[PDB]
């Protein structure tokens, strides 16, 4: 029987996870689910932890929900470890989204400066969790939701001996559901060869009942978002929503500026929503299907299903332009020995440059996250496609370094 530790127990999406485990309990004999968090979020943990208890006993499914702020207890003998935490909270995210806007640069949680700083905040903690796992549970799988999930995965591959790693993304499922709605068909009739990186993923080929309908779908997509039809038809593959930061950069910067000055940035909007939702969890959607994909992956691993899922894993040559050591997001066969990537060959020339830039970014950013080397951080910032110059790169870097002092132990060793 299985013990599953979830770091970031105090999260809004926690019910989605337990719901997932409830759905799959016949397949997944989860004996105990340990929900762990830190002192500064134990109200959120006890609120969602309690709903989780109602849900499982109401559904008559015998997972023991354990709540703790001591993750060594949760990790002790775990079979799977999931990460769904936010370092610095939504207030740290708000700084990521606001600071770069001043400079006329994209401010977003996983793209641009803010994705750099999210990585810098997150991976030190992931490196810590791995230190604990290489002892309390050296056999366990690390299943990472926590963002920049591609950069996170990269660091674990390069700076760690944890070969049992997978990164989840929710974009591929959104795209499958999108193309299906467009085609006016149930999603189980749609398959997509996904390839690229996390939040940097293309639909190279779309199939309907196993027969290729890519061109057909591309005609639909531009004609019923907001792609130039001839660009999309010229491209011959399906971009994900995150490609708008790179191919529609002016549009995304305008949205951000607008949001910042009206509704609030995404983190400020997410904050309002999160507050009026813990209040819902007090006594007896859209946003993310993350834990759905996590549950599918865990179940497939545990059961050796060998069904196909898009996940983040070690390339091992599935994409020729990407190092064998690096993380890619591709369709994989999910075995009990882990995800087995399906050969892609390489990305089309058209998009191969963009993915190589992001990879370059991911690799230099992940290095800076582990070393805390300032010059290295400045290079990461400067080479990012969304940063105009070295001058601006330094300005943002120095302001954000200072803004996130408390959450940057590799850069600031200080006070607690």
């Amino acid at each position: 029987r299985l013990k599953i530790a979830t770091i970031g127990g105090g999260s809004s999406y926690t019910p989605e996870l337990v719901e997932g485990l409830i759905k799959r309990y016949h397949e997944l004999p989860v004996g105990e689910l340990w929900l762990v968090d830190i002192p500064e979020g134990k109200e959120k943990l006890e609120i969602v932890g309690a709903l989780a208890k109602r849900m499982v006993e109401k559904a008559g499914v015998p997972i023991e929900i354990h709540l703790t702020l001591d993750r060594r207890r949760a990790l002790d003998g775990a079979d799977f470890v999931t990460t769904q935490f936010r370092v610095g909270g939504l207030e740290a995210r708000a700084k990521d989204e606001r600071i770069p806007l001043k400079y006329g640069v994209i401010g977003q949680e996983t793209n641009g400066p803010g994705g750099l700083f999210k990585g810098l905040r997150t991976i030190p903690v992931i490196l810590d969790i791995i230190r604990d796992m290489e002892e309390l549970c050296p056999d366990a799988w690390l299943i990472n939701f926590t963002n920049p999930a591609g950069m996170v995965t990269e660091a674990v591959l390069r700076y760690t001996k944890q070969e049992k790693v997978v990164g989840l993304c929710n974009v591929p499922i959104g795209m499958r559901m999108g193309v299906a709605k467009l085609l006016g068909v149930d999603a189980d009739r749609v398959h997509i060869d996904f390839a690229g990186l996390n939040h940097m993923v293309f639909g190279l080929h779309v199939y309907l009942d196993g027969v290729e309908v890519t061109e057909k779908v591309i005609d639909l997509v531009a004609h019923p978002l907001g792609w130039e039809p001839d660009f999309l038809k010229g491209l011959k593959v399906l971009p994900c929503p995150y490609h708008r930061y790179y191919f529609q950069t002016d549009k995304m910067l305008a949205e951000e500026l607008e949001a910042a000055k009206t509704k609030g940035t995404r983190a400020e909007v997410v904050q309002q929503l999160e507050k009026e939702l813990f209040e819902l969890y007090k006594d007896p959607r859209g946003g993310a299907y993350y834990s759905d994909a996590a549950c599918s992956l865990i179940s497939s691993i545990y059961n050796d299903k060998r069904d196909i899922q898009p996940v983040n894993t070690r390339n091992n040559g599935a994409i020729a332009s990407i190092s064998a050591e690096s993380a890619v997001e591709v369709n994989c066969v999910i075995t009990k020995d882990g995800p087995k990537p399906i050969a892609v060959g390489d990305l089309p020339v058209a998009v191969r440059g963009l993915v190589q830039q992001i990879k370059s970014f991911e690799r230099v950013a992940a290095e800076a996250a582990v070393t805390g080397d300032y010059q290295t951080a400045l290079v990461a910032m400067t080479i990012n496609p969304l940063v105009p110059s070295d001058t601006i790169a330094k300005q943002i870097l120095d302001e954000m370094l200072e803004a996130h002092k408390e959450y940057l132990p590799q850069f600031f060793k200080q006070a607690k």
